[PDB]
DNA sequence: CACGGAATCCTTCCCCC
DNA sequence: GGGGGAAGGATTCC
């Protein structure tokens, strides 16, 4: 069983470099401007020249400028990156019929058929890196191992622009050596709950009564970790299908007035519909971000699909429902469409 | 200062043989 | 008791 994971390097910034090579070499910051004020917002990503100084995904744009006042700051252009992603995905297709697109810049390939051993797998890796660099002029990192999880881990260890195989002898040392927090699907909240249980390495999950683990982190999560420890994890590669479309925007000023929010809300639905393109949702959820950055949501499923008129109508009630049950002001508002026919 | 988007799981109902 | 779902939220990752 051989899985090959591909992850494009500093993707949004690298695409910006390709479309305008003059940028290459200098610090490049792709930002998301919220408009609340001059430079309000966050950094989507940054090229390496910028990450070596602390500027990275998540930090406020205002904070990134204090560190690199002279870098190049660019607004994020999803559509552009998405189409480039799509083309790159189509290059991988020509390497396996078994392909799972995980995000806008990640994909897993089941090359158990094609390749025979790890040596060949590695070479196929180089062929893919090479192909993509030539066609799209974009570098990516490749990770190869026994299953998806370790393939991805392989990639995190080899970036940027690397390629790495984590052979069976290593999996075993990683299950013992590797820090549980560096395992995909284990964020802060979980790692923290894991420390208390004395688990700092994948192996520790075997020296704990399952039921206490489940109690603390959930069954799904407990079975996941345990199978990994037992070197038994092996979920297949499957094409994922879009299960929900939505849009959320920041208002210029926090508000509680329905008439002040409606406009932002309607625009959100509009864009969402354009994005649905042919798809018809049965469920609609209204999502609100409270002034103290907490998230509130109210939704509804219908026994049939939702027309745009219906969406406008029903979204106002859920927004009214929200305000009636929460007293904080609202900072961000949006909609989520799901359960496609 | 803290954006925008989406999947998946966890709980708590709630209806009902 | 337990199947079946819908809601609202928790949690992770891009
Ligand atoms: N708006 C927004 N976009 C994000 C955020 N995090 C990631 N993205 C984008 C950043 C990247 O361009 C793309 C994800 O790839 P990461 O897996 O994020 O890789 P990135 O390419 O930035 O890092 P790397 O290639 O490993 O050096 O998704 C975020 O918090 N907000
Ligand atoms: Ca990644
Ligand atoms: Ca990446
Ligand atoms: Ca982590």
């Amino acid at each position: 069983m051989i899985v090959l994971f591909v992850d494009f390097d500093y993707f949004y910034a690298q695409v910006e470099e390709v479309l305008n090579p003059s940028l290459k070499g200098k610090p490049v910051v792709v930002c998301v401007f919220s408009g609340r004020f001059e430079d309000s917002g966050a950094v989507a990503t940054a090229n390496y020249e910028a990450r070596k100084f602390g500027v990275k995904a998540g930090i406020p744009i205002v904070e990134a400028k204090k560190i690199l006042p002279n870098a190049v700051y660019l607004p994020m252009r999803k559509e552009v990156y998405q189409q480039v992603s799509s083309r790159i995905m189509n290059l991988l297709r020509e390497y396996s019929e078994k392909i799972e697109i995980a995000s806008i810049d990640e994909a897993y390939l089941d090359i158990s058929d094609k390749v025979r051993d790890y040596r060949e797998a590695y070479n196929l890796g180089l062929e893919i890196k090479n192909k993509i660099l030539e066609k799209e002029k974009i570098t990516v990192t490749v990770g190869i191992s026994k299953n998806k999880v370790f393939a991805k881990i392989a990639a995190d260890m080899a970036k940027p622009n690397g390629i790495k195989v984590i052979d069976d002898e290593e999996v075993k040392r990683l299950i013992r050596e590797l820090d549980i927090a560096d395992v995909p699907g284990i964020g802060n909240i979980t790692a923290e709950k894991l420390k208390k249980l004395g688990i700092n390495k994948l192996v520790d999950t075997l020296s704990i009564e399952f039921d206490k683990l489940k109690g603390m982190i959930g069954e799904a999560k407990a079975k996941y970790l345990i199978s990994l420890a037992r070197d038994e994890y092996n979920e297949p590669i499957r094409t994922r299908v879009r299960k929900s479309i939505g849009r959320i925007v920041t208002m210029k000023r926090n508000s509680r007035n329905l008439e002040e929010i409606k406009p932002y809300l309607f625009r959100a639905i509009e864009e969402s519909y354009y994005k649905l393109d042919k798809r018809i949702p049965k469920a609609i959820h209204v999502v609100a971000v409270t002034e103290d950055l907490d998230i509130v949501s109210r939704g509804r499923t219908f026994p049939h699909g939702i027309s745009k008129e219906t969406a406008y109508s029903e979204s106002v009630k859920l927004l009214q429902k929200i305000l009636e049950e929460d007293e904080r002001k609202i900072r961000r508002i949006g909609v989520r469409f799901s359960k496609f026919i």
